[PDB]
RNA sequence: GGGCGGCUAGCUCAGCGGAAGAGCGCUCGCCUCACACGCGAGAGGUCGUAGGUUCAAGUCCUACGCCGCCCACCA
């Protein structure tokens, strides 16, 4: 140790850092320990951590810690996720701002950049959790692409597949024409834009009217009927007819469907399977066959497409689609409009539809598998209020597409017959063979999907490939249920619920057995923190402005109850101020130990005191790690610390050190050892170079955790009674104007006892000697428990003394008004406590006793 | 259209059934021999509104007001 005055974290964390990473606590499934495990929820490979993760990782490592030091075999794996879409977006971007783009070389030469850059990324990442007092197993660090989790998925695909569960066919998919890539839907925005809306209105078979109201105009060729709300009868006479489509020769039917909102628009809405959801879905449920006017590249092509309007744009299709519209007589009312506008959660770009033959998952059935167990009461949630957030989720899910025809991900494992059209899908039992001949027609020609997973789709697959599961390794068998999932609700449904369904599918039990769901970090305006807004601040710029433990608790103070936390670099000074605090603190317990010369070892009530207020700390901390409440032992930590050992405790030993007194200097230090225990798993760093040169100890890390001692009920009611006599009169001193180190004399009433038996300290302290003989003429101070008379030499300031006592008085009766109305309320008396209700009367009865010292005191003073 | 979170001291936030709290800021004193990233003494809240339950309500029930999220096919 180099005790200095003020605690530099750059001369102690680093080293540190560094100690524990090239040396990690690795996990052994044959510890014959209790296990505790916790899957860390890897972060994209898309530049570096922001004070997001840390917050997400420091509340982790604290559990690690916390309980590693409590008695198990503490399991974090660690691991960096490829991203997928993400990563892909951003190294395209890397490039652009380059001169080249992700066409302009090959899919190999960039496949090439991608890698190359999943390590700056990756390799960043590593050291900004390193940095940060990351105690994990770095032994099993795992990465959504290596060769063992990339085999995790290939051998889960094909358990799906060949069990029915994944299918292939054409569904309709979100697609984005920027990225050339489908999406699912968690994975679109749909950010309201103002547009315009238009009613075209056409021939009918016959009769001659029908209006519809499109935001598309250019999606009308592609009709394929006309649906009218079921009980909407103003249509009555139009129900069953047909519709020669504007510029067509095409005759739609008029049908009916629930989905049709009546009072919207006029009562009918145009239906196109083939490039929209809601008409796709009434679409095929009146059977109609699906029929594109514009394809993959955003552009006008189809059988009714009409000449000349077929080739550009898509919107620029729609501009020239209106002119040929009312020009030529069919557009009646067009008018502005704020519409639901989708596009690309990634990219920007609005998103468009399309029936294409892709990878789904029947999720339906999986949600259920899940379903069950929630059901049961198999997994816990910290905030609670989301189990219902995520039931409800899988109660309503859809067939989610798997497939992606991005460059990055895992490239699916599915082989295509160039002759009879049929799909190979490797077997489980040989899920690593790659078929030679197509197992329908015999075929040797055979040609793989060149597409690619959802970066979801692996990511389900962490509590189970972290442990190796695409086998049956010892380690899944260890420690498969994890114990507690912590993440931030922003991926309660693209991660969570993903891994609830791996997990019960595939193991047939929960992947964990609580879900701790921590809100999130956000700029001091309120609005999330994260890469696409713009808004992040480096993990590492705080601890080089603050430190490590600093950053760690402050957003582990902040993290109450799963609720957000704004950025107020308050808080982190906060934070940075306390280690300071914690460390002057054992500056001075080292400091004073250094030439101590042993003269007596008595007990102190001052020590019997500290060390009884610390068992009630053990206790109270424990239990609120116990119920996963971090944020919360956070502040009752700083509160024993700062307000009970360092403003009372360390001082009321000062006297009894000079008169070197070996018990004292004892309990220093071991309730100094038992609180960098207590405060280890929040400020890892500090904590342990105290510990070391407090104790010798070179990890406490692997300590173990304090267990409350005993607790002295008189011994703090004792010093309480202290506390006050020097309160008393340091109150007393601070109104009559004198100064702090002024010499003065002072008079006790009451529960003296203490003061007596601890005369120096109360002189110490109070920096006031007592008198015996009480006086006449006096200053005077009302405590509960003990009343102080400060004799009148010298120049005082009565008015003030006057003023404060005028006003207690103006309290101290308020309080007994309260109380009386109380005491003789109606049922009160006894609808109440036994407790509460005899209590409630001893706070009249000493509010009296003391509102009439002030008044006696108040009106004698001339 | 549904759900949810928030609304407590000037500011940023805890408390969530029994006498209103913290950090910072502010006022007054202090370089008191661990700490000025500090010490001591204070000021400052009818706990968003309207009801209701209860001996007892920031603390529970009920509508509502704003701020913000998530989910949804109003073309
Ligand atoms: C499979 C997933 C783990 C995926 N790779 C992923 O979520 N990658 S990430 O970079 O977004 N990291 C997400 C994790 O960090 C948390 N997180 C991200 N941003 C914030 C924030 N502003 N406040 C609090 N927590 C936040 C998520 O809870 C998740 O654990």
């Amino acid at each position: 140790m180099d005790l200095p005055k003020a605690y530099d974290p750059k001369s102690v964390e680093p080293k540190w850092a560094e100690k524990w990473a090239k040396n990690p606590f690795v996990a052994n499934p044959k510890s014959g320990k209790p296990p505790f495990v916790i899957f860390m929820p890897p972060p994209n490979v898309t530049g570096s951590l922001h004070m997001g993760h840390a917050l997400d990782n420091s509340l982790q490592d604290a559990l690690i810690r916390y309980k590693r030091m409590r008695g198990f075999e503490a399991v974090w794996l660690p691991g960096t996720d490829h991203a997928g879409i993400a990563t892909q977006v951003v190294v395209e971007r890397l490039l652009l701002k380059e001169g080249k783009t992700r066409h302009d070389l090959g899919r190999e030469k960039f496949l090439e950049r991608v890698w190359q850059w999943k390590e700056e990324s990756g390799g960043t990442i590593l050291k900004q959790l390193k940095r940060l007092g990351a105690s994990a197993d770095w032994s099993r660090e795992a990465f959504t692409m290596d060769e063992k989790r990339s085999r995790a998925v290939r051998y889960a695909f094909s358990r799906y597949y060949h069990e029915g569960l994944a299918y292939r066919a054409p569904r309709l998919v979100n697609w984005c024409p920027r990225c050339e890539t489908t999406l699912s839907d968690l994975e679109v925005e749909t950010e309201p834009t103002p547009g315009k809306l238009y009613t075209l209105r056409y021939e009918v078979e016959g009769g001659g009217f029908i209006e519809i109201a499109t935001v598309r105009p250019e999606t009308v060729f592609a009709d394929q009927a006309i649906a009218v709300h079921p009980e909407d009868e103003r249509y009555r006479h139009l129900l069953g007819k047909r519709a020669r489509i504007p510029l067509t020769e095409v005759w739609i039917p008029i049908l009916a469907d629930p989905a049709v909102e009546k009072d919207f628009g006029t009562g009918a809405l145009k239906v196109t399977p083939a490039h929209d959801p809601l008409d796709y879905e009434i679409g095929e449920r009146h059977g109609l066959k699906p029929v594109s006017v514009i394809n993959l590249e955003g552009r006008m092509e189809g059988e009714r497409v009409p000449e000349a309007l077929r080739g550009l744009d898509r919107f620029e299709a729609r501009r020239k689609a209106v002119e040929l519209f009312r020009e030529a007589g069919h557009l009646v009312k067009e008018e502005d409009y704020t519409i639901a506008l989708a596009t690309c959660s990634r990219c920007g770009t609005p998103i468009e539809y399309a029936i294409f033959p892709q990878w789904w998952l029947r999720m339906r059935p999986l949600a259920e598998e899940v379903l069950k167990g929630l059901r049961r009461g198999d997994i816990a949630f910290v905030p609670e209020r989301w189990k219902k957030v995520n039931m409800d989720w899988l109660e309503n899910v859809k067939d989610w597409n798997i497939s992606r025809q991005l460059w990055w991900g895992h490239q699916i494992p599915a082989w295509y017959c160039e002759d009879c059209q049929a799909v190979n899908v490797p077997r489980p039992e040989r899920y690593l063979e790659d078929p030679t001949s197509c197992e329908a027609c015999g075929s040797p020609r055979l040609k793989r999907d060149e597409d690619v997973f959802d970066t979801w789709f692996s990511s389900a697959l962490w509590p189970l490939s972290t442990l190796g599961w695409p086998e049956e390794t010892e380690d899944l068998k260890a420690f498969y249920p994890g114990d507690v999932l912590v993440t931030g609700y922003d991926i309660l449904f693209l991660w969570v619920s993903r891994m609830e369904v791996s997990g019960y599918h595939f193991m047939g039990e929960r992947p964990f057995k609580t879900v701790l769901l921590h809100g999130l970090v956000l700029d001091e305006k309120g609005q999330k923190m994260s890469k696409s807004k713009g808004n992040v601040i480096d993990p590492l710029e705080m601890v080089e402005r603050y430190g490590a433990d600093a950053l760690r608790f402050a957003l582990i103070y902040l993290a109450t109850g799963g609720q957000d936390i704004r950025l107020d670099l308050r808080w982190l000074e906060m934070a940075r101020n306390f280690a300071n605090k914690l460390y002057n603190a054992a500056r001075f317990v080292l400091l004073s130990r250094e030439g101590f010369q042993a003269k007596e070892d008595t007990p102190t009530l001052a020590d019997r005191f500290m060390r009884s207020r610390l068992s009630r700390g053990v206790e109270e901390i424990t239990a609120l790690y116990e119920a996963l409440d971090l944020a919360q032992a956070a502040r009752e930590v700083y509160e024993l610390v700062w307000s009970e050992f360092c403003d009372w405790y360390l001082e009321a030993a000062k006297p009894a050190l000079k008169a070197g007194n070996a018990h004292t200097l004892r309990t220093l230090e071991e309730v100094l050892a038992v609180l960098l225990k207590l405060l280890h798993p929040m400020m890892p760093f500090l904590t342990s170079e105290l510990y070391q040169a407090l104790t010798g100890k070179e990890e406490l890390a692997l300590e173990a955790w304090p267990e409350p001692g005993g607790r002295d009920e008189e011994a703090e009611r004792a010093f309480e009674a202290l506390k006050q006599a020097v309160t008393a009169v340091r109150a007393l001193k601070a109104e009559a104007g004198l100064p702090p180190a002024q010499e003065v004399r002072v008079y006790l009433e009451g529960e003296t006892a203490p003061v007596e038996e601890n005369l120096e300290v109360f002189r110490f302290l109070s920096r006031a000697d007592l008198l015996p003989e009480r006086p006449a003429k006096a200053l005077v101070k009302a405590m509960p428990r003990v009343t102080a008379r400060m004799p009148l030499e010298g120049l005082l300031d009565v008015e003030e003394w006057r003023r404060r006592q005028e006003k207690r008085l103006k309290e101290l009766l308020a309080l007994a008004e309260r109380s009386q109305r109380k005491l003789a309320s109606p049922g009160f008396r006894e609808k109440a406590p036994k407790e509460v209700v005899e209590a409630e009367e001893a706070r009249l009865k000493e509010n009296l006793e003391q509102a009439e010292r002030i008044r006696e005191a108040l009106s004698q003073i001339g």
